[PDB]
């Protein structure tokens, strides 16, 4: 997260860190008792850290789960950010409590109002040098209408109806925030894309996958256990 602030500890109990060999790689979002949603290129030794604020310090709520199965969206492709979703089935159902709870996710396939203030959280890089934070960061970002996001000087027609944008003027998602939650009105709306992109430039808005657009996919995979 560029231009953000340290989040309140445990105030986002749905927040996951998706890890490879005990190192943070992507954000994730607990969406069912045994399932974490993240982004497709995150998988390209997989564990999921729940109940955390600090990646390194002991916390009573923190628990690192093994992953039984990793299910990247079957239409996802290395060179694109289309269909950029990943579901991770934990080795067991997560132990729930005030610091570990799933997030309700949007099933109405219609756009949020332009300007809606959404929260994005993560352990991604925090400056141009690539500094990695030990504790969870967040930022409040206004949603940016699709027509502007698609203008020639911005993302030039790459924004489908299955993607949404937020403003990226100094406050932004960046590397390592991939897979994490864009939350609007207490509901999961988007997931941070995992394609490389310039961070913090107003002319290059943040891109997030619209979970409502993938409701059939998520329902099926969540039911496949
Ligand atoms: N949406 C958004 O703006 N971006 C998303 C990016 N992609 C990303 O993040 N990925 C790709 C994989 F899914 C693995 C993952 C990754 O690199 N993870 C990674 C690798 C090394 C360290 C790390 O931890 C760190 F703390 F640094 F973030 C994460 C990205 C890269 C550069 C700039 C913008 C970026």
């Amino acid at each position: 997260i560029l231009g953000g602030r340290e989040a309140e500890a445990h105030a986002r109990p749905y927040m996951a860190s998706v890890q490879l060999n005990g190192a943070h790689l992507c954000g994730g979002v607990l969406v069912a008792e045994q399932w974490v949603l993240s982004a497709a290129h995150c998988l390209e030794k997989v564990q999921v850290l729940l109940g955390a604020h600090s990646l390194s310090q002991p916390e009573p709520s923190k628990r690192l789960y093994d992953v039984l199965r990793a299910v990247p969206h079957p239409d996802s492709q290395p060179d694109t950010i289309d269909h950029d979703l990943l579901l991770l089935q934990l080795s067991e159902k997560a132990t729930l409590g005030p610091a570990v709870r799933p997030l309700p996710w949007q099933r109405v396939d219609r756009d949020v109002a332009p300007g809606t203030l959404c929260d994005v959280a993560g352990w991604g890089i925090v400056n141009h040098a690539g500094r990695r934070p030990d504790s969870l960061q967040h930022v409040l970002l206004p949603v940016l209408d699709r027509a502007t996001c698609n203008r020639r000087t911005h993302h030039d027609g790459a924004i489908t109806e299955r993607l949404m944008c937020a403003e990226s003027n100094r406050r932004d998602s960046c590397k390592g925030d991939s897979g994490g939650p864009l939350v609007c009105g207490g509901v999961l709306e988007g997931v941070v894309t995992s394609g490389s992109r310039v961070c913090g430039n107003r002319k290059k808005p943040g891109i997030y996958t619209r979970v409502a657009s993938y409701a059939a996919w998520i329902d099926s995979v969540l039911a496949s256990a």
